[PDB]
């Protein structure tokens, strides 16, 4: 079957055949679309088809399909499964899998970069201290003094689900959130619950607006352990505005390295429950969502108040006006400090080029419009006018429930 | 099967049971989501009529009444006999209001029950359509105090005698493909502005020329009519701060009046059913003014603001976009013409969603269309999970007449 997408700004039409290789489900049916829904122990019965499919893909990509090398590997993986009820990926396979998980991440606008991922194999890791060391090296490598580099560090796969490796942090670097008795919040409200856990686990909280959280690391299903990232490794950027001198005095800064650490990497049926990865920021992640979401730092009012905007009626668009300057300031600051960042205009433009290239060479590019379109200035970016097909390919990054909701405490 | 939707800004969770009464298809499957795709006989008819009459008589607290059964058999007889049927006025009004209530892409549905329905089913000629439409326009505009309205022309019979309004909106500005290669007026209407001239219009080849109506009655060739200028309320666009803004020479019309959709009620098809409400500011300022394939004035406005247009990372496009949308709102409000900003409208819709979940068991909503084209995540609807499904009565899309007209 053929599927056509259209760009209503340029009238370019692309044809999707890749969706036929789609395994997983969307959540949608013929009778309901769950396109805007945010979130819509494995036996051997189902493992070998998943392994075979991955290896068929792998050996196609290296143009060795049906080769003796291909067949032996299948045989090898096969025996290893029914002998051990799992199997191990070769280094080459792991690298391929991680890159393609990224390539398949339909909610990621940054995928033009997917082929240049630095994969750190941490499958020989056994303890939380080992995890901390690997993560430090990831952060140092990825940060690269502000010239950021995409990286992923992959810890050992799940076995019985009773020995999981997990990073309890949602990102490697994030600021603490503290709920005050008067109901207000100090720091990042998104992180209040995790902060509390850390504090409970023995973390001594500086209780400021921008405390970098400690890593909380779980190895081999053991109780997690606290570690402080060395501050010299945490690159941060003070936020100032190129024309507004009072903006510096708002006291804002942000960290340079976005490193998501709570997702699950699936490759050939194998589940890597700890696989922190990092790229670099799109400006709006910080300027729009982190600073201006009502449920986050929520600085729109103070900025608008300092701009002397008409804040009495919404139709003045004072919120809209302050939002733009804040995002200007975030971009200005990162660029002035020579820290890699991309504006939403450049990023969406690159993604369209990527997507078109993917249709030509791959026969498709699964893409989640709801997530690809930036949280401000939607229709003046080219992805707004781009029709997209969303479907799920493997290898993939998957959501997993927060570890504190499922962890069996040892003590 | 009983679905939950979460607001991630407020943690509020609503349970949706209404989707289980869905009939039409979404375009989606379990394998692929098409959520961002713009455009996905006698025996067919009676279940369709029955389903509608069921929800109608249920709605008036008379489900399973004698009148219900009587109406059912009455309609069933008329179908068996005439191969179609006619709606009672009360049912027509209900169906129209509920078509609007069911429009999953419409952010303005908190107003759905306050709709003025104009029964134009006795119309027989294009001249009659023109008269009905002028009356619609005058009533809806109401000297700037806009009132929602729909005018419903005769239903389809055998597709040979369709009533169609060839305009996409009752009021739109002309677009001309210039010799030097550019485009004067509205580029979205270049083909229609051509067809108008191609059937005898005389364009004042200006920038904001209100297009003539091209009305098709009973399957006949369509006819040109000019809306009396005094019926077309326009708003000169100035900025409350930049006095050079007015020099740009921009204005827009007060009445957004979509006229190319198909209204389906109880299996009956109304191919000519122009309806109107009032603008959300971003429709004009974000889409009509700044879309690349439209008036695309961003670069011009950015210039006069003397913004750094060297690199995209200065967000000059963004900065300009906000000021433009400030001006639109400011102009309309000054001139006492109804308009809603995207903050209040999206706030209205959340409250409306709340209401619909609470009294109806849900509210079909297309997130891709409900979220405004600017400042998305600082409006409440961005953080609102929505379920999209298709309820009847409905507004549907139909081919442009000039691709189908048995000429
Ligand atoms: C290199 C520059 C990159 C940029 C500019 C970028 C940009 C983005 C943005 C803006 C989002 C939406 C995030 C949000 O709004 O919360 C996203 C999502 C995502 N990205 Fe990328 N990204 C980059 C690199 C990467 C890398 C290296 C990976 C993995 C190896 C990755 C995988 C993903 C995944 C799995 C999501 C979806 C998160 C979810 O499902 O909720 N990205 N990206
Ligand atoms: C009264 C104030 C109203 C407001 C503020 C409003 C707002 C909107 C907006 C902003 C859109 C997005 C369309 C676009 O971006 O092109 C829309 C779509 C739509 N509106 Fe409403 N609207 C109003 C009244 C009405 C009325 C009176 C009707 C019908 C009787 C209606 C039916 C629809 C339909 C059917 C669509 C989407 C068409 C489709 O399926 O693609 N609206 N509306
Ligand atoms: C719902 C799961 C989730 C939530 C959130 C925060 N929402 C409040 C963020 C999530 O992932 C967000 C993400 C993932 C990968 C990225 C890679 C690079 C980059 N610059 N940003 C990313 C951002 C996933
Ligand atoms: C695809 C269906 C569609 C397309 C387009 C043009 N987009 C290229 C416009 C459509 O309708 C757009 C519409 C409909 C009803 C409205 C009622 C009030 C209002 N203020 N705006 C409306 C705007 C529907
Ligand atoms: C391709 C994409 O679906 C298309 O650009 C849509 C996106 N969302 C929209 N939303 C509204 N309200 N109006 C539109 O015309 C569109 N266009
Ligand atoms: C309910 C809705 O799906 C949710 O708010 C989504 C919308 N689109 C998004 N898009 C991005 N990039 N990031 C997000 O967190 C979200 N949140
Ligand atoms: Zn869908």
């Amino acid at each position: 079957r053929f599927l056509k997408v259209k760009n209503w700004e340029t009238d370019v039409v692309l044809t999707d055949t890749l969706h036929l290789k789609s395994t997983l489900e969307t959540g949608c049916t013929e009778h309901i679309c769950m396109g805007s829904i945010m979130l819509p122990v494995r036996t051997k019965d189902q493992l070998f088809p998943l392994a075979k499919e991955f290896l068929d893909q792998y050996y196609s990509s290296i143009k060795r399909f049906g080769s003796k090398a291909h067949m032996d590997r299948l045989e090898e993986v096969n025996k290893e499964i029914e002998s051990t009820s799992t199997y191990q990926l070769k280094d080459t396979e792991l690298i391929y899998g991680a890159k393609h998980a990224w390539r398949n991440a339909s909610r990621c606008v940054g995928r033009i970069q997917w082929s240049k991922l630095q994969v750190f194999d941490a499958r020989d890791c056994t303890t939380a201290h080992g995890m901390f060391n690997y993560i430090c090296n990831h952060v140092k490598y990825a940060t690269n003094k502000g010239n950021l580099r995409s990286a992923i560090t992959i810890f050992p796969q799940r076995t019985d689900g009773k020995h999981d490796f997990r990073v309890w942090n949602s990102q490697l670097i994030r600021y603490a959130g503290y709920k005050q008795p008067d109901g207000s919040t100090l720091g990042d409200p998104a992180n209040v619950q995790f902060t509390e856990i850390c504090i409970q686990q023995g973390w001594k909280a500086p209780r400021g607006r921008f405390d970098v959280l400690p890593l909380l690391l779980q190895a081999n299903g053991n109780d997690p352990e606290l570690f402080q990232i060395p501050p010299e490794l945490v690159l941060e950027v003070p936020i100032r505005h190129p024309k507004f001198d009072w903006f510096k005095d708002l006291g804002l800064k942000w960290y340079g390295l976005p490193a998501v650490s709570n997702m699950l990497l699936e490759i050939g049926g194998l589940e890597f429950s700890a696989c922190p990865f990092s790229g670099w920021y799109m400006g709006t992640e910080i300027g729009v969502r982190d600073y201006c979401d009502n449920s986050r730092y929520n600085i729109l009012e103070e900025v608008a108040k300092k701009m002397d905007l008409d804040m009495r009626k919404t139709s003045s668009l004072w919120k809209d006006q302050a939002l733009v300057e804040i995002n200007i300031a975030v971009l200005y600051s990162f660029q002035s400090d020579k820290v890699t960042i991309v504006d939403h205009h450049s990023a969406t433009e690159s993604f369209i080029k990527h997507m078109e290239n993917e249709y030509r060479c791959r026969g498709g590019c699964p893409a989640d419009w709801v997530w690809i379109v930036p949280p401000m200035s939607g229709s003046i970016t080219p992805v707004f006018h781009q029709e997209m097909l969303n479907y799920r390919l493997t290898p993939s990054f998957e959501y997993q429930p927060d570890p504190w909701n499922t962890h069996v405490w040892k003590g």
